[PDB]
């Protein structure tokens, strides 16, 4: 059977990134779902049509076409505008059309090898006994698989409480049954670190030297949405969380895929599935960012992430598939919002988990409508 | 059958208010459930024991006894301390002990007649054809039943959008079947107005001249918790909402009973029940308050109340009893939080309804545990 | 003896208000300085030219002409756009051109009599023995000069702490030397009350029945900028204060003329000058406003006004003219910002008085440049 | 020639740090001024008396003695409690008593050599031709004088915009006249980096390998208050800035010595004086800190520091001594607060520079009172 792959990219650029992204996608026959926004210029639509007649199966639904679909599914207020949260439209469209693989990318992640789509098809491998990687502290640093200067770094969304003692953790590999459903490809150039790390050492990923790994049950690593393949069964749990909720009056941002990466990861391991890190590797000539503005956006989420990850360890989930498990996860987040203690847990911070949980069940309700 | 009545009062005073509250409660054999807090002095416990040996069936469970009960019901974080929200403990205790009538009062509401408890027993009257009062605009002003100087006023929690045109509304009385389950007694001296009205005209309620009324379906009026009797069947919907959630960064307060008054009211009319206003009347020598501080607390809730009340009109509910209806109301509030539009509906304002809905279902879950 | 009058109005309307404002100004030969903004449509410029051809000495400098003037005076950042603070440009222009009387008005205040300009010329009367009105509590309610329904009201900016006991205050009139330099004309229709009063009673001013008064030293009343004449000597202290400073994170608005009215009033009394209230009376068909939004804007300033007014009584001022006295007042506000105590005096609230003081001295610095 | 040295430390510890701090201070006959706070336990007072009997000239004035002193100098509200800002009391006391050298330290900075006081006496050296260090980019990284693992770091308060291109900057040493008035000793163990750096790489200072340098005019480096000697002439410009002012609603902290270090540095260079970095080196077993809480406190100041430093380059100062120059700097900060542009410059951020400027002049006013 032929594996179908759909690449999802939301962007506000002029479409010039298609010149380097299309070749690997066009040669493999994969579909590219470009999600524009209201603040997206008309040059993107002209760039999609130019690459469409070059052989690329690219679609670029206008904001009017996106809103009509979301209104038919009784979720007109779920996905906001002027935000990269609109990539959920691409997730939904690729899921309705029955694609096997959904590859989430940004407009500044460019494949480096011809087998980019083939490597991401590993999420359709199925269960089989394979070498699995476990860590004594329950955390794995995927940036250790890369050659990074000037010093060692951690990925964005990695819990800070476990960073100092992670160097003494024991990494072991064992032959165990595993079912890879999420494949987080690595990145060269500017690695996916938080604004804290980028402001401190300005890391530069030189090469991919560690190969690929599959994480065992209990070993976690943050998964982003800039070079990540998700099997269609696991896609219901890959909802990009809506940002903007204030923490002590400071609205959070840039962590929509940090939560989605951990949410689909804890849902996968509950269902006997695993997350893979490594190939395919992409180039990340990162778009220009105000690093102090990125820091101001991420800190509200960083202040809560360690506590959320700690409570998720002690909260067992229920469900037979990803829809039931993700909805069970949403109820667990509401229980965590009331038991967690900390100086950063103001009433607006606790209410952030409650509104997020409602939006998660609103996302699953839309998927159950098309199904 | 003898009707059982339990009066619930949470306070941080020294207990001197018992000298005028006990006579009407003691002569009727009603129980008084005083709910202290961590910021409550020991003089209250000595005042309860002094009145207990005078004939009053008064109980004053310590914060250790309250927390033990709430922990046994799997709700240790539901009711916060240093807040008048602890009156929910009195609601829960009176409901577990099987009291027919639950009368919510404050420590500055003093009965004026000997039949205070007997008048509040009207919530056990049952269904019968009685004169019911309807208004063309769907709103009733209970302060019009009082002689107020220097001008006409509206009760606290009355929607502001309907105040200017309420004078032209048509009030009609018709003989219809009604089942009174909530009785909001009126107040003399300082009436229950919002800080806007109290700062503007400083109203003084002189006498109760309008008698008593029972409101028909579609006619609403805010119900407070300072002189209100609730039948035990309707008590599950009388949960005092938790305050402190910020609206555009400003934490709301003083509207815990505004929401509970409207919530139990919309739940009652869905179940074919009605709300009564009038006797018994109490004196309100209001405690000393910083009126500008009261205003700063109420404004965050005032900015949202009109929109919430508008959407509740167009949202039909489900349920066979008050537990099912209140839980259905909690889900309706979450749908309203995403459809409502307005300048005051910041992400923290929308998340206020989501966390409140979770706390409402957490309150119903505790009632289902003892049941 | 040849008195010149310039009227200052800043607006974002289409200029239709000129149809009822021009006749009284055109017959008296007074100049109208209309200050447009960036959010002002082009119809206002066409309305000014249409009325200019009818005989009205009206000027309407574009935002480019305003910014060039403010840049030549080394104050390019003093006056913001998208704000009614731009009336300070009109204050500055009328002062540079040597006008004797500067009448501050809004686009919804319309004269009711033909002698509108002549009555406002009372600020050029000079010192003389005249009936002077004093109050035992130090406050005068100018709304008592009007017939107001449905109840008695207080003007916007009146201290709330002195309202309840003001009815017991003794009002006496004596023949004393006085020099009227500020004349606050009254308003029919919608009186100038705060949002607290307008939301509570919705006042309607029927007629001007109390005549005119001149307040003694030690008797204060807030002076707005919608129908107020200021002598050119007192104009340097009439700087419309810049709004937007947060108080506990809540930005203040609608009180720029409340401070300017009190500031020019305490400066005038220090120099032996007085404030007049009464004629000329204008009609105020108030523009449409979101009253709950007006409340949310005014509360931050209302929380601090009573304390600021109390300290201005204890603080003696220095200076020989309005420029020196206004600067001395600016330093006094900085001393008050550190000695005042209260729950509403967060660090941002105290810093509001410091930035306001610098902007006051920046306004006087620009006036010293043209002089 | 008979040089007096007073060490200033404010602390809430139990006084155990005196065991390792007294020997170097006691052998040199220097005075130790310990400034307790309201949240300081009584064990500190017992530790000071225990070390006083051992020969250490240590004083520990109670909060009542501090407040009496600050009240006599007409500055009772300048220095808040429950804050390390109370070291300004120690700065004031050491200045009133005529000490030549004022060494600012914290309770976790411990001398490593016997000549600790003698090395800090370099601020009494006077003008002479000496090796002076200049940098092409105008910045010097004093952490480059240390052996730091695992990677190169920048000191706390170093501008982030100049960090990437600083490696390409040219460092030259020339024989020029210089007058050292501030000597910033270095620190082993935990270096003085911001929370961004400490969270990212967790630096560890191994040894002092770069020697000592004296910076030229136009070469800046942040100066902290944990191991810094200031000549008594330069002490008036060393006022520890008061924290707590919100930036976009987020109160700043931990940067009181970042401003004081830059302020005393720009004042010294205007007067022909210089700043020295190097010996004496102290050990810094840093007190336990919540690093994410340190980050949440520092970000508000980090968002504004690069812009403030850029404008201080363009702003010329006036004055003959440090008092006149510091006051001239205070007025310069007010001009900068209105001309600076950026996303982080909300009204509360601009007003922070205005209230800080008034507090700077309030500090100089108290110094002019004792003089
Ligand atoms: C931002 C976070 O870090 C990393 O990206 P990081 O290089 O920082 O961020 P960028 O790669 O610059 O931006 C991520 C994507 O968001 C798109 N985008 C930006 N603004 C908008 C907008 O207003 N609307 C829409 N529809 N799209 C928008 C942008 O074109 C790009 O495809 C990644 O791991 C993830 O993007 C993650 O969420
Ligand atoms: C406040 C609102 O307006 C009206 O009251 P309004 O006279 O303003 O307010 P009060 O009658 O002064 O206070 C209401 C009740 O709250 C209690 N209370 C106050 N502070 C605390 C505290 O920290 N803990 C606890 N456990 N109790 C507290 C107080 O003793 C009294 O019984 C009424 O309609 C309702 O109380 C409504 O919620
Ligand atoms: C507003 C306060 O209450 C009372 O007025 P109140 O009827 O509420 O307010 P209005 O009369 O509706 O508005 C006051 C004036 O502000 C102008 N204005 C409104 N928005 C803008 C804007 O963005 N830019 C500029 N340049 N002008 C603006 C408006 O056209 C009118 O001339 C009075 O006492 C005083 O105006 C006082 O300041
Ligand atoms: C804190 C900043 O970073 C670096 O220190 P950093 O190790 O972080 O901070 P610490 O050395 O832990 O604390 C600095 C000093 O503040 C004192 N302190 C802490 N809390 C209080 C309090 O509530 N009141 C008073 N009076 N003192 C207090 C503490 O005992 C110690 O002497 C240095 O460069 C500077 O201290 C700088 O200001
Ligand atoms: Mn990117
Ligand atoms: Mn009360
Ligand atoms: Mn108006
Ligand atoms: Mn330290």
């Amino acid at each position: 059977r032929d594996i179908s792959t759909a690449v999802v990219v939301t962007t506000i650029s002029d479409g010039g990134f298609l010149d380097r992204l299309a070749p690997a996608l066009r040669d493999a026959g994969a579909r590219l779902i470009v999600i524009p926004d209201r603040n997206t210029g008309p040059a993107l639509f002209a760039a999609c049509e130019r690459h469409r007649r070059l052989g690329l199966d690219v679609v670029c639904p206008s904001v009017a076409e996106q809103q009509d679909l979301l209104e038919r599914l009784a979720v007109p207020d779920l996905i906001p505008y002027h935000s990269d949260n609109r990539r959920n439209v691409g997730y939904l469209m690729a899921w309705m059309e029955g694609f096997d693989v959904i590859v989430s990318m940004d407009d500044d992640n460019l494949p480096t090898t011809d087998d980019f789509v083939e490597r991401h098809q590993v999420v359709c491998q199925g269960p089989r006994t394979q070498p699995v990687t476990a860590s004594s502290d329950g955390w794995f640093n995927n940036c250790a698989l890369l050659e990074v200067e000037p010093t060692e770094v951690f990925p964005r969304g990695f819990p800070f409480h476990a960073r100092p003692a992670h160097a003494q953790a024991r990494t072991s590999v064992c032959e165990r049954p595993a079912d890879v459903r999420i494949n987080a490809g690595l990145w060269l150039g500017d690695p996916d670190v938080d604004a804290i790390t980028r402001l401190a050492v300005r890391p530069n990923a030189l090469a991919h030297s560690g190969g690929s790994v599959v994480l065992a049950e209990g070993t976690w690593c943050p998964v982003n949405a800039q070079n990540t393949a998700v099997h269609r069964d696991a896609l219901p749990a890959y909802y990009f969380l809506r940002m903007g909720q204030p923490v002590d009056g400071v609205p959070m941002e840039r962590f929509g895929d940090i939560f989605s990466g951990y949410f689909v990861q804890v849902c996968a391991q509950h269902l006997g599935h695993a997350v893979r890190f490594g190939d395919p590797v992409v180039e990340h000539p990162r778009n220009e960012h105000d690093l102090l503005d990125d820091l101001h956006k991420e800190v509200p989420a960083v202040r809560l992430l360690d506590d959320i990850l700690d409570h998720l360890r002690d909260h067992p989930l229920e469900g037979g598939d990803y829809l039931e498990t993700y909805e069970s996860l949403s109820y667990a987040l509401q229980e965590i919002a009331e038991r967690v203690n900390g100086r950063a847990w103001s009433p607006d911070a606790r209410a952030f988990l409650h509104r997020s949980a409602h939006l998660m069940r609103s996302w699953t309700g839309a998927l159950r409508t098309v199904a």
